[PDB]
This record gives C-alpha cells, sequence and structure tokens, in this order.
C-alpha cells in the first residue's frame, strides 16, 4: 500500500466534532475560558503537587526479587504486583503494567512498560503476542544525546526475519519517516502454529525524556493515527521508564476521547487513576501542564474551524 500521506493524516480527526454539546459555540468558549483561567493561576502545578502525595497501590515485590531486579531498566521504576502483565502460563516477569481507563461507553486499554533491555527483547515480544496487541506507541528515541533510552528490539534490515524467542519470528517489512515520528510495519509469527500477525509500530521521536514534545502538532497527528489504526487489543505505550511520556500520551488520548463523546473530563482524576495502576505516570510538572496546554490548544483549533 501507499506511504502515509500528510493529506491522509490531516483528514484524520483528533476529536470527533459534534453538532452541539459542551464543546461548540458559547459552551466551547466557556470551556476555553476555564482552562485558560486554570493555567493562568497555576492550578495544574498545584494539582500535580497533590498527586505526588498519592500512596502506591502495592509494594512492587515481584519486580524486586534478585532474579528480576536485572529485568528492570531502572531499579526504582517498577510495576505494582496487582496490575503487572504476566508472561506465559508460568507468570514470568516483565516491567509492564496494564492501564485501563473508562472513556464514556468505551474503555481505553494500554500496557505501559519500560523500553525493552537487550536481555528482555524476547520477553517483550512474548507479551505482545500473548496480550494480542497489534499497535505499539514508542514515545522515545533509542538514544537521546549521550543517553541510552531504549534498545532497538526489531531487525534494522528490511525483510530479514529473526527469532526473538523459541516460538516467535519477527520481521521488519516497512519503515516510513514522517514529521516527528516513524511508522514501521512488522510481522510477528508463531512458527509452531504458523499464525502471522501484523504489528504497527509507531515511534514518536520528537519528545525528549523528562521533557515535553518539541512538535505538539505532530504529536496530535501521531495520536489521531494511532487511534485510527487501532482495531483491537491493548495499545502498548512505552518510552524509557514507561511512566513520563507514556503517561502524558495516555492522558491526552483519553481526554480527546472524552471530548469526542461530549463528556466532561478532569485531568487530576485521570492521572490519579493512571497512577493507581502504574506508579508515577506523568513524570514532570511541565508534562502535566502540557496535558492542559495541548487540550486547550485543540479546543481553540476546534473553535477556529467552527467559525469556518
Amino acid at each position: 500500500h501507499s506511504f502515509l500521506t500528510n493529506d491522509e493524516l490531516a483528514v484524520l480527526p483528533v476529536v470527533k466534532v459534534l453538532p452541539s454539546g459542551k464543546y461548540t459555540g458559547a459552551n466551547l468558549k466557556s470551556v476555553i475560558r476555564v482552562l485558560r483561567g486554570l493555567l493562568d493561576q497555576g492550578i495544574p502545578s498545584k494539582e500535580l503537587e497533590n498527586l505526588q502525595e498519592l500512596k502506591p497501590l502495592d509494594q512492587c515485590l515481584i519486580g524486586q526479587t534478585k532474579e528480576n531486579r536485572r529485568k528492570n531498566r531502572y531499579k526504582n521504576i517498577l510495576p505494582y504486583d496487582a496490575t503487572r502483565v504476566p508472561l506465559g502460563d508460568e507468570g514470568g516477569y516483565i516491567n509492564a503494567s496494564f492501564i485501563k481507563i473508562p472513556v464514556g461507553k468505551e474503555e481505553f486499554v494500554y500496557i505501559a512498560c519500560q523500553g525493552p533491555l537487550p536481555t528482555t527483547v524476547g520477553d517483550f515480544w512474548q507479551m505482545i503476542w500473548e496480550q494480542k496487541s497489534t499497535v505499539i506507541a514508542m514515545m522515545t528515541q533509542e538514544v537521546e544525546g549521550e543517553k541510552i533510552k531504549c534498545q532497538r528490539y526489531w531487525p534494522n534490515i528490511l525483510g530479514k526475519t529473526t527469532m526473538v524467542s523459541n516460538r516467535l519470528r519477527l520481521a521488519l517489512v516497512r519503515m516510513q519517516q514522517l514529521k516527528g515520528f516513524v511508522v514501521r510495519a512488522m510481522t510477528l509469527e508463531d512458527i509452531q502454529t504458523r499464525e502471522v500477525r501484523h504489528i504497527s509500530h509507531l515511534n514518536f521521536t520528537a519528545w525528549p525524556d523528562h521533557d515535553t514534545p518539541s512538535q505538539p502538532d505532530d504529536l496530535l497527528t501521531f495520536i489521531s493515527y494511532m487511534r485510527h489504526i487501532h482495531r483491537s487489543g491493548p495499545i502498548i505505550t512505552h518510552c524509557s521508564a514507561g511512566i513520563g511520556r507514556s503517561g502524558t500520551l495516555i492522558c491526552i488520548d483519553v481526554v480527546l476521547g472524552l471530548i469526542s463523546q461530549d463528556l466532561d473530563f478532569d485531568i487530576s482524576d485521570l492521572v490519579r487513576c493512571m497512577r493507581l495502576q502504574r506508579h508515577g505516570m506523568v513524570q514532570t510538572e511541565d508534562q502535566y501542564i502540557f496535558c492542559y496546554q495541548v487540550i486547550l490548544y485543540v479546543l481553540t483549533r476546534l473553535q477556529a474551524e467552527e467559525e469556518q
């Protein structure tokens, strides 16, 4: 098929525009006024301050065992035991957590995890196969500056298959470079059953660790594309630690989904919900403020189109 075009992307809705409701006309202006008011008074910063006071779901015991410690990129960034993603019938360990958020009549399901280590590449793909995910949102570059953020866990040569585990064969069939992100098409096969799955790997590269996107419009396009291609299964969202950029992505994705169904949203409640499933989601004050800024931005664009 054709390479992704900008036109194809521009038509993809960031939010579903409704005839009326909370986000049209006078009501939309009122929401914009409120959001601007909150940012102007530094409310988001205060909300985050309160959220960092939220106690952990559990002690993350499994990720701390001597046999597992080595499977963590960061010794202190661990999945809770209660919501961890298990590997195989044996319940093997991987630094990954299920994060589910009700979004009106829909439910957004993610697996937020750390970027795979050279020694957990097989584990990662096992998880993707077992959890039936076909969409991966990698919100980090492999290396940023002089720092390693995530080891490449796919073949870098087009068409060459490789066994990432005893049962799973992985191949890179296509790579496309867009503004701010990369789209890679991969095939994942259980050579025993011969079942072949098509994995869409979305790599947003214009978002530095502990920072905010350098290209907000491109992130919105990225999100609308991720939403558009997702058919079923949890969406894998990872970065380096699996909490900052992934949490910010989830928050925005969810708020846009709420707006699309003419529903209210509360960013603090949303981040609190995420943090009770994987500790630390949305890492910095600026990332939390960014959630507010980009939604305000989306709403102002909506208003601009409305006065078409």
